[PDB]
Formats: structure tokens, sequence, C-alpha cells
């Protein structure tokens, strides 16, 4: 079926180990910079919320182990806070920051890059809605994630998840534009699941467009049988969506011409 072949594709499984999944992601991360001696820092955008805390905790991890492991005190991680303007969420912000212990914590608030843009598209006749200029304040934050990668020997690192890869639900070339993404394959709940395990602050980890709920999407995930009408709606979006999980289309690519 459709749903079997989405699992298949993402990776997604119906029950997974807490700490065996933590250990998957964090050697992941240590063998990818054993093989590439040349990064020496991870960078990750922190806003919070229950994904990047979940991927910062992680990186920390691996860093602090390379460290012990190599003896390299060059390594680092950084954490970036890319508010845009003054954000209503600081708070969170800062016990998120407790909750991780990161090397370094960079601020770089991104409202007077995204206002300039915005300038120069008006004078030249385009006028921004709310939805566009959200996928724009998402672009802003991965321009500055990647001068910060460029300047100190780093890369990328993305929170896309099942949960939110099988919907699209993500800004092509915003949050989306990573380097390497160790979230991949957990759905919403399972991440959860992680994070009460690294003994996160439970307030840390606890809508319209995608008509349906998380619970729907991590169930259709875990191979449920969920109502008829939600499975259409969670493929629709699936198949709409194929082009942000794929590279640039050329005229050898046919997954658009069925
Ligand atoms: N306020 C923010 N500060 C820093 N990074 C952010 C912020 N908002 C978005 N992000 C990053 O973008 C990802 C997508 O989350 P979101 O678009 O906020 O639901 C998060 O996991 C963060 O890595
Ligand atoms: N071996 C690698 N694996 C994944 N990402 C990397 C690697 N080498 C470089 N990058 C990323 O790609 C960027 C270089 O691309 P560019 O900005 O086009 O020069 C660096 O700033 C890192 O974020
Ligand atoms: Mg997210």
């Amino acid at each position: 079926t459709l749903q079997q072949q989405i699992i298949k594709a993402l990776g997604a499984k119906p029950q997974i180990n807490a700490e065996e999944e933590i250990r998957r992601s964090v050697d992941f991360l240590k063998s990818y910079l054993q093989t590439y001696p040349f990064i020496k820092s991870l960078v990750l955008g922190i806003s919070g919320g229950q994904d990047s805390t979940l991927a910062g905790k992680l990186c920390q991890m691996a860093i602090n182990e390379l460290r012990l492991e190599t003896g390299n005190e060059s390594l680092q991680f950084i954490a970036v806070r890319l508010p845009y303007g003054v954000q209503a969420d600081e708070q969170d912000c800062q016990d998120a920051i407790a909750f991780i212990q990161p090397d370094r914590v960079l601020t770089v608030n991104i409202k007077g890059a995204v206002l300039a843009s915005e300038q120069a598209l008006r004078e030249a006749g385009i006028e921004l809605s709310d939805f566009v200029r959200g996928n724009e304040k998402a672009r802003e934050r991965m321009k500055a994630q990647y001068s910060i990668a460029g300047m100190t020997s780093g890369v990328v690192v993305g929170t896309d998840h099942a949960a939110e890869a099988i919907t699209g639900f993500f800004t092509k070339y915003g949050d989306g534009g990573t380097d390497i993404n160790p979230l991949y394959r957990l759905n919403k709940r399972q991440g959860k699941q992680l994070l009460a395990a690294l003994a996160c602050p439970e307030h840390l980890y606890k809508e319209v467009a995608l008509g349906v709920t998380y619970d729907n999407i991590d169930d259709y995930l875990e191979g449920k049988n969920v109502p008829q009408q939600v499975a259409r709606t969670i493929e629709n979006w699936y198949l709409k969506t194929e082009h942000k999980r794929r590279p640039p289309i050329t005229v050898f690519d046919d997954f658009w011409k069925k």
C-alpha cells in the first residue's frame, strides 16, 4: 500500500527503544566528524521547541564524547538563537540552553535583514503575504547558520524528522536547508520519548494546513489503521511535496509524471 511505501521511504518504525535511538544518532554524528576531520563545529538553531532541544542535546553529547576520546579541544557545539525582534519564547529558550549546556551560544537577530529584503522587494513591486514572509524568515535563519558554519569550519544540523518530512512541513531551502539530520526516521511522539529519557524538563516538549493532528500522523507512520479520509489527506500532502525531498528537477526525472 501507499502507507507501507511511505513508511519504508521515511524509515519509520512502530516502536523504538529510546536509549538505543539516542546512541544511534550520537554515534552517527561522531562517525561523520571522524570521517571528515576538517569539521570542527556543529551549528544548530535553537528555538526553545521540542525538535531543536532534542537535536541540540544530541549534538552536545557527540562533541563531549569526541573531545574526551580524541583529546581535540578545538571541537565545539554552537547553539544559535535567531529571534525575529523580541521572541515571546525566550524563557523557554533559556531553559533549553540550561538543559543542553552548549559550548557556545550566539544570538543573531534576523529582523533587520528581513525588513531590508522586504523593502527591496516592495520597491520593485512585490509585497509579501504573511505566509511568504514566514518562509523568508526561515531562509534568513538558514543564511545566518551557513555563514556561521563557513567561519567556524562547521556543518549545519537539521531537525527534520518523519512527522515533518511526510507532509513536507518545512520551508524549502529554509529550515529544510541543512547538512546533516540526526532525527530523520523518528515521529513526533517518539521524539518526546527520547527527551523523556534524557530527563528533559517536561514543559519543553509538552493545525489547519495538514487537516490532521500530529497523533494522526504518528499513528499513520507507525502503520496503524486510521480513518480513510485521514489517510487520504496525509497521502495527498506527501504526493504534493515530493519536490521538497528531492534535488532540483531535471529532464531525467519522471517521478512527477506519475
Ligand atoms: N527562533 C529561532 N531561533 C533559532 N532557530 C530557530 C528559530 N525558529 C526556527 N528555528 C530553527 O528551525 C527549525 C524549525 O522549527 P520551526 O520552523 O520553528 O517550527 C527549528 O528546529 C530550529 O532549528
Ligand atoms: N563534507 C561535508 N558534509 C556535509 N556538509 C558539508 C561538508 N563540507 C561542507 N559542508 C557544508 O557546505 C558548506 C560549503 O558549501 P558552499 O557554501 O556552497 O561553499 C559549509 O559551510 C558546510 O555547511
Ligand atoms: Mg520542528
